[PDB]
């Protein structure tokens, strides 16, 4: 088919997630046909740089035959079984099994779901399940933070501190509190990003006292805000989150949807800033986004008391699908053996890292440049030295997303941070042409700046 | 690996879906490895018949190499980019034009999720979005029934009405109230089947006055209870259901999970009982459970709702799934182009429904004999005069459905209900095959109850 007509049936009977469909329906949708590595085609035949990995997730990046060779094999054998009736499949054994080498200690135990958001509400009612295991059962409310985001399920949207996901669907449920994010360049005020990743870790504290500790079940987090605008917190801020944590035994639960499976250099965002979560969830880059798949690794703690409360009456017709099992297990089985995981912590990640920051270092309403691995990010402000955002925040991002979409490149607005997170097995030679491609696009938005006389 | 080896590290490392884990890892997980047709063949060599389609949801049986083919191709060009982006791609876009046509008319727009569970969700949002755009943010509360089933996500199982549920993670969220179910075998009383199906609606009448019309954003009903123990309705329950919806200005939604792609005859359940709903949700069938995929069916009124309210803010990574919808795509013309459907309504259905009851009919604590087009089921009942059940409603499905189970035939207890819906391709000469082996298992039943003191 050509542009226009999928474009005509895409507007007509397709709803988008995260989407205005009368705006989307006007302006037209764009046709994504192919990738390659790194690089996407749309249907007009730009070739395009994803500096997204589709979103989030493709981190193997496009083209993994084999990937399709292990669906293909493993649907002809057996392409769904349940994982309800006292059974299961080697599929979802095999998977199990290999998690278990490539998690730290004390995570054997997996729960599978087919997406990122039904694993986090998986793990809602395994962390008030636990508690009613215990005798506790007032110890229901999760904390989770301003600006967090934590899926789209009903109770991925409640916990997720996005404004407006609340105000669609009468959220957050009961039984959610939030407090504010660790972004120091907001709310830093006079101290060190160290001194601010106590302050922020402790409103936790002060928040689970207003609330009472016996009311508090757990708290949850992105290790870095992925939706947010990759809000990388200081150095000192989750090692004071685990401390509180454990001081009024409140539970401690990383979402590592987008940092899992190597987006920070390690195995798991946990791991970068050296926190110990009682469980995490995950899904995108565990298959690379090659088929939907998600998990909740349940720690030593949690899995006993779980076990110990008899019946789980949780899940889902696809939890362990097979073959959704075989390419996940493919791919991770390659994050590990190809060395992809391992270069991006010793050799593309600082690269990117390095390169990043001397590439947007020199622009007037550039600042807060940030990132670690091959996650990586920035904030268009209005005025550096105040430290001053553009009002309506948002407005100017998109804005600037715009200028990279047009230069057929994939980077994201959220809010006025943009953000960055290409295939892990991006080359030198790809971070250099990706990176020329947004400071040119960084260069014409600093014109346009100053011409809209937005200064 | 050996039985005992895939026992072990699925003990060691597997959390699994709605199961006891401690028990299922002391006794030992049934490892299912290859399918074909309506067969099924395990780690320990054993040719099992399924009845249950999977979970409900092999419907065009197993072993299709034409979407494995799909899948691989599909997988190879592309195998994911997102819908979020001002995006799309053209596999989600061609499944989204196909099923527009195998659907009834004016469900023309779909909203794709990873599952039936995330539909649930995405129909409770989509409710209550539409209320608010209209203007009635007070009309927020979801009706469903005790017994229904609507998905295991936090709201899912909240609309849902299974205690069990309920009871671990604090359910029912806000906004969710519940019905008695319309089952005849024990709230009929001294009714007809049709006489009691109007007043089994009626309660949702009766509810809504309760809370008041201007609260209620609508009522929920699988067409017929699946999980719950395939409850069949009786005639008349449907048609006053949506009367009273329509009286008090509260959507009508199937979830068409289970009943959804030709499980009745009809391609959804809904029009099989002749209700018109506003919105309907679906996975199961859409891809004869071969990739995972889900969906809300938006009626006019509703999608023309949800339009005008500018921004959804709420959607999946993996919605609309490149590879996921070429096999969904492939299953859908499938069972249109291959006339599976229609061959439910003509051929295999009728039949299936005629030699159940055969079969079943003469045994002493067998009763409620049902089923439509390939669901079918049973109820194992102490006296069959007095509608006495037996005490604790699921001790006897147990005892009996693990006689199945060692006799290599899966049909599934719910409660003392017992259930099957095998692939829709099943052959007539399959369907006798399956029913010898539960005769047997039955017979052999029986007698155990009576050595047992009973
Ligand atoms: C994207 C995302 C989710 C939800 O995953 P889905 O697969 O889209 O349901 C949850 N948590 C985080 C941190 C995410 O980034
Ligand atoms: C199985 C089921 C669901 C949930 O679908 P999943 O894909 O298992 O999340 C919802 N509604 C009904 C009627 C079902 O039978």
């Amino acid at each position: 088919r050509t542009t226009s007509q999928w474009r005509e049936l895409d507007a007509a009977h397709h709803l988008h997630p995260f989407t205005d469909t009368a705006s989307l329906n006007q302006a037209g949708a764009r046709v994504m046909t192919r990738g390659e590595g790194v690089y996407l085609w749309d249907s007009e035949g730009n070739k395009i740089i994803d500096g997204m990995a589709g979103l989030w997730c493709v981190n193997v990046g496009y083209g993994r035959k084999d990937f399709a060779e292990a669906a293909r094999r493993q649907m002809e054998e057996l392409p769904f079984y349940n994982t309800f009736f006292k059974t299961t499949h080697p599929a979802v054994v095999e998977l199990s099994s290999l998690l278990a080498e490539v998690t730290p200690a004390g995570f054997d135990r997996v729960f599978y779901t087919n997406s990122g958001s039904e694993s986090v509400d998986t793990m809602i009612r395994m962390v008030r399940r636990y508690w009613d295991v215990q005798g506790k059962p007032e110890k229901k409310t999760l904390i989770g933070r301003w600006n967090g985001y934590h899926g789209s399920t009903i109770g991925g949207a409640s916990l997720g501190g996005m404004k407006y996901m609340h105000e669609q669907g009468d959220l957050p449920i009961p039984g959610m509190a939030h407090i504010e994010q660790p972004w120091w360049y907001k709310h830093g005020k006079d101290m060190t990003p160290d001194e601010f990743g106590v302050v922020a870790a402790r409103w936790l504290e002060e928040k689970i006292l207003e609330i009472g500790a016996d009311k508090v079940a757990a708290f949850v987090g992105e290790p870095i805000q992925g939706a947010g605008g990759v809000i990388v917190p200081p150095a000192t801020y989750w090692p004071e989150i685990e401390r509180i944590c454990r001081k009024y035994d409140v539970l401690l639960v990383a979402d590592e949807v987008i940092c899992g499976f190597g987006r920070t250099g390690e195995w798991f965002g946990h791991q970068h800033f050296g926190f110990q979560p009682d469980l995490f969830t995950a899904a995108k880059g565990l298959s690379s986004g090659y088929l939907p798949i998600g998990a909740v690794f349940v720690g030593k703690r949690v899995a006993e008391g779980l076990i110990a409360g008899g019946d789980f009456n949780h899940g889902f017709t696809y939890s362990g699908h097979p073959v959704c099992a075989a390419v996940a297990h493919a791919n991770v089985a390659a994050l590990r053996d190809e060395g992809i995981v391992q270069r991006v912590k010793d050799d593309i990640g600082p690269y990117m890292q390095k390169r990043w920051r001397e590439t947007f270092s020199r622009f007037e309403h550039v600042d807060d440049v940030r990132g670690v691995g091959m996650v990586q990010a920035f904030t268009l402000v209005k005025n550096k030295a105040k430290r001053e955002l553009f009002p309506d925040f948002g407005e100017i991002g998109t804005l600037c997303r715009d200028i990279f979409f047009r230069n057929n490149l994939i980077m994201r607005a959220c809010g006025d941070h943009i953000v960055s997170a290409p295939p892990l097995v991006m080359t030198r030679a790809e971070v250099d042409e990706m990176l020329a491609v947004a400071e040119r696009c960084l260069e014409e938005f600093e014109q346009t700046l100053k011409a809209r006389g937005l200064a």
